[PDB]
């Protein structure tokens, strides 16, 4: 992207900007020995309000001037900072939305704008909320023996039920059979760090998308997109002759979708399905877990969250769309770990030409970087970073936060489009568990929670917790 | 070859199983600074049994007990661990057993053994006897004038020589005549690291051979090999066919058994080229490594620099059935080869999913034998970093596991030419030390400090002042 | 080049010579961490006269002897050490000078040489002078209020205008007219590192060149180029108006094509392409250094102002001949790029396996000369470390080994521009001592460190205070 994948190095020099010495060809990768979170909280402290890097050849600039993340999410989304970092080809899955880039990505968005509305989300709960019954049903069995639940396995059978059942209607008790078709399918499919940055070695070695398209050597071969191609397949026709309806899945929504910009092709609406598997499970599962940890080891907050869910549930009643969004604590409880926790971490944008943002330059083929991590325990924005307090989201603490510092889901055209989706689902595990257990750590416990080192945030070692039957 | 050559640096903690952190793109190579061994050394002394680690984006997990080696190489070698780390485009080199995969490598390794049974390494010790006394008559070389002495020169032409006549026909010395076309040509060959993993760049890059293949980018030339190529063409076509002057060495009996689907003859010059590569920098560097323990542990080597005597008195032609014989020799190369394993490791990759043991192994990674740290592992061995010849002489060892001490694997795919080049070693080293003796010069290492690389080797050449007799 | 591309990290060892032991596919690319200096320095202390590392896959042999060095960049310069290190797809940039090789390099170098002749850098001095004037305002215009200034944005703006102005035959202010679409485009050029080895991952990939000259996959891509290969084609039809002929680098390759076969008109543009490689910001930085030297060492700079003053009086516009009069200013130069070589490393390729001077020498291996190591050696040079014009002296003439003492390299392919880059170089020194002095604020960074890059440069731009004189 960045001159023609011709070395970049004294970029940063030339423009006056601070940032780590880089060795030649790989640029400052060995900076990445603490993790992309450490080095991007390290370099904020160090360098200020700006700096740069290089992830190989890939020239990286990291901005934190709430003002110059608005201009680079918002006012020149579309003229300048419309895509992400260039990827490789992976064929058909080009036009899934999050590898879609300028003019098909803005139809794409469009398009798949109206699937994610609040009106039609309404109608998804009733399928979510069933595997937060699911969910209980095999948390219980744990909790009567009373032995360590390792919860990335309880949560990620919970996110694959949530997802197989709301992308392609499949309904499965994920955790009781790993060996259905779907799953083993899905967690194979699931295999591929497909976003992240270092997915192939493009930021090292840029050439390797030039020569592959050219050599039509595909990363993302015909063999693993199969299944889920076929399943998509046998699927559009066979159970909706059925004129009786129903169907409210992801899969009917995009169904519905296609007649009288524009028009959205079976391939397309295939590579919406898998890109929604990829940006969901391992996030979802991971929240999840996180949202766990910082419960059972503030047990205060444990307890007074339980006590609001009672509240307004009374008798572990079944959780409902309306009297989910009237739960103001659970709601400061989901923002303030992914406040702590923000599974991005990171938000990108490659600068597609010459520009001037708020006074700084900005050359083209550069990525533009805002370091969510490092901005969401930024003292100069929060008062005990490091501490998790549920209270600053409290509505009398709602204009002191800046929409551009607290970015779990990015701004702009190109956040989240699953944002609504994502905190529906996980609050309904939450109510539903947290209604019929209560949560404590033992020694089994990884106390404190050490990080993923990774682009995508998830704990270290697995999230192990004891669990009692409740009130 | 591991998930679409892919970003992979999320296996081993998706197992449980643990390990040194990989950097991007990298992986753990930074680690290799310490060298190959004393890496998989502190790996083994820090997350115990069994440990991963990323080669580039080539996933490597090292295993250690032996039930798991031996279902590896063993047991589920024809099925799933068939194969070393995939080749990039070789040419006519791809016969070669070493780079022959799944059944068109059990083909070639049926043409072979034949060619490597004791039935017939006992005709050929004639011909490598020759050269026992061609390196003897060399190594008087400064000797005798009185100067520290570099033990790599006299075994490397002497590793040379034996090689050359034994898989050509064609003796030579090296050292004497070393602008001969053919030491020159097979030493241009010995400058490729052939059979390292990091040969090519495939561990970090492994998009590199579809791309190489596709574009008939050749890595290893027909240049590099076209002379012994159009020489085993002369040696084998005009060949040794209208005169019988019947020759006994690899050549000949490769030749013979074409003449019993078959071996075709660039399947021939094929495996003669691997035989060098196999045999040449192996053969000397055990030979420099025993040097350099009995000269520093002297009594060992008087206990047989005339036990060698005690079989054949004195200054006897060294035939076959006299150099079985000595057992304690047998097992003082034993002990150098426990010391020092020139592999380091061994590797298969994993064909496809598959748990053996109590462990899943996932297609495409590379399951490694870390023969090194088990040779020095304590759990095995009282005083690891001894060199104490008879720890491995009489049933007294029928505690020694032919999965810990494997400096020539097991299984299927093992050394083809393990009985060969111990012949070989042993033979040579009868015919130095039963006309010389070793003395720590004020120059050699001590202790022996290794090569950081992929085979093992003294860091420094190894350096002895050189005796009378 | 190097034995097919194939890992070579066994060679060194193997051929009884020492270095840094190398990585695993990244050769000793960690001990770059250092910069290029950095590392030739303790290379030289820690294994002597020769050693040898890897980049990435690439052996780079190190020598040091002159005796060999002679060997390598004059004797065996036709025969064996012709071309630097290999290059890739670059379209009609092949047959630029530097990047041209063998028989093509020859021609070159012979079709070019009468333009850099002494006698025609003469008629050339007129026209690069009145860019000093240019650098006496612009340079007062920062000094005229009493903030800092740094060097870079005065020298830089310099070097460019005199590079455009010679090598395009244009006349612009690039401080004053940025937007000028030759200043535009001589910047976006100006972006490549184009003749850095880190340019591509040649030395860790070496078989990017092989695939992308088969694939046309190019890296100097020709948008890159157009503004400025197209103003050629519309500027010499212009002068040929047979009348009026400026003495510009365009003028003498366009001399050069009318009545051994001539120089080709794309072949003109690869030229005059390469000289802005060559000339921006080597000038540029030599300059801030050059200054650095002069304002922490202050009784150079009087005694350099003097010599100046007392050739020079009442600001006199200097002239060619009066410039090469300038003895101390000479030695300044020279002394500076004793310190602060530009290129920090002479390399060639070696063609065919050499003994020179009895070292055996394979094909493939990068010959480097340790330029900036070389030039702080204490065999040669008492306190390498200390700034001393005096080194350069005449009384301190054949103390000086030319194949010790290399900022233009040495042998037929040496700095073909030498005496312009000197002659330019001095111009501008001559202008900014005859109306300022300058000396060090709290900004100056003392001691200096330097660039890790491949191209030798001060790491924080040089900042200075500048005070006018009458
Ligand atoms: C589980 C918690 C989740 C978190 C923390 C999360 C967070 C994010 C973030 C930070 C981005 C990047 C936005 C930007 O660059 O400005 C993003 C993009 C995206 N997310 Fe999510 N997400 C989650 C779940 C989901 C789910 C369940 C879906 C739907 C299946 C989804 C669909 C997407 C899509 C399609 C994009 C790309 C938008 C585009 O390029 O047009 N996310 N998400
Ligand atoms: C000190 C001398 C030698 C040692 C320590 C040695 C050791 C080894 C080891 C450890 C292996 C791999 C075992 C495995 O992965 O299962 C091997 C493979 C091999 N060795 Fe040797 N070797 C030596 C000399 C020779 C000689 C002289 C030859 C023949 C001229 C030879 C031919 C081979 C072949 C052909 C293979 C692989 C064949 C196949 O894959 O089927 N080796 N050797
Ligand atoms: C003070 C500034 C300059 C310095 C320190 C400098 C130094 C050097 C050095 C060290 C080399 C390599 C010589 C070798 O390998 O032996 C070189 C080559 C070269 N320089 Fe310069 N140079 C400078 C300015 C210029 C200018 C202004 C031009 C032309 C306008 C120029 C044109 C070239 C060319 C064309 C070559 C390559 C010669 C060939 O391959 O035939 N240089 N220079
Ligand atoms: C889906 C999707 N499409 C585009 C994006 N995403 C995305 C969604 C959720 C999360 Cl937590 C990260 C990303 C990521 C992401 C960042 C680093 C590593 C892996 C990722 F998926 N990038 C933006
Ligand atoms: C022949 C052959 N084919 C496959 C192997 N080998 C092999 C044979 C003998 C030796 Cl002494 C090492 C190796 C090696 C080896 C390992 C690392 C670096 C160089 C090697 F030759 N073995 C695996
Ligand atoms: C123009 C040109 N053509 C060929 C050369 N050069 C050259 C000229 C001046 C300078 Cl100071 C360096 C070089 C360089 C050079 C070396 C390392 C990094 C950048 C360079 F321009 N090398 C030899």
């Amino acid at each position: 992207a960045y001159l023609y994948g011709t070395h970049s190095h004294g970029l940063f020099k030339k423009l006056g900007i601070p940032g780590p010495t880089p060795l030649p060809f790989l640029g400052n990768i060995l900076s990445y020995h603490k993790g992309f979170c450490m080095f991007d909280m390290e370099c904020h402290k160090k360098y200020g309000k700006v700096w740069g890097f290089y992830d190989g050849q890939q020239p990286v600039l990291a901005i934190t001037d709430p003002d110059m993340i608005k201009t680079v999410l918002v006012k020149e989304c579309y003229s300048v900072f419309t895509n992400r970092r260039p990827f490789g080809p992976v064929g058909f899955m080009k036009s899934a939305i999050s590898i879609a880039e300028d003019e098909e990505w803005k139809r794409l968005r469009s398009l798949l704008s109206p699937t994610f509305t609040s009106g039609k989300l309404k109608e998804m709960v009733p399928i979510i909320a069933q595997y937060g019954d699911v969910l209980v049903r095999n948390l219980r069995r744990e909790a009567e023996t009373g032995k360590p639940v390792t919860l990335k396995d309880v949560f990620g059978a919970y996110s694959m039920d949530v997802i197989t059942s709301t992308s392609f209607g499949v309904n499965i008790d994920s955790l009781n059979n790993p060996q259905d078709p779907f799953v083993e399918n899905t967690k194979k499919l699931l295999r591929f760090d497909f976003l992240d940055p270092f997915f192939l070695s493009i930021t090292v070695f840029p050439f390797l998308i030039p020569i592959l398209e050219v050599l039509n050597i595909c990363v993302f071969p015909r063999e693993v997109t199969n299944f889920l191609r076929k399943s998509v397949k046998r699927m559009k026709e066979s159970r909706l002759e059925d004129t009786q309806k129903h169907r409210v899945d992801f899969l009917q929504l995009m169904i519905d979708s296609q007649n009288s910009h524009k028009a959205l092709s079976d391939l397309e609406l295939v590579a919406q399905s898998i890109i929604f598997i990829f940006a969901g499970y391992e996030t979802t599962s991971s929240v999840l877990s996180f949202i766990m940890y910082e419960l059972a080891t503030h047990p205060d907050v444990q307890q007074k969250l339980q006590e609001e869910i009672d509240a307004v549930l009374p008798n572990k009643a079944p959780p409902t769309y309306d009297t989910v969004l009237q739960m103001e604590y659970l709601d400061m409880v989901v923002n303030e770990t992914l406040r702590l926790f923000p599974i991005a971490m990171r938000l990108e944008r490659v600068c597609k030409k010459d520009v001037e943002i708020n006074g700084m330059f900005i050359p083209k083929g550069v990525v533009v970087m805002i370091p969510s991590y490092a901005l969401h325990r930024d003292p100069k924005y929060w008062t005990e970073p490091e501490k998790f307090l549920p209270e600053r989201f409290s509505k009398k603490n709602k204009d002191n936060i800046d929409p551009y510092i607290y970015t779990p889901f990015g701004s702009g055209p190109r956040n989240c489009i699953g944002m609504r989706f994502a905190l529906m689902n996980m609050k309904l595990a939450l109510i539903r568990v947290l209604q019929n257990f209560s949560f404590k750590p033992c020694k089994e416990t990884q106390i404190p929670l050490k990080l993923s080192l990774g682009g995508l945030l998830q704990p270290e070692k697995p999230v192990v917790l004891k669990v009692e039957s409740r009130d």
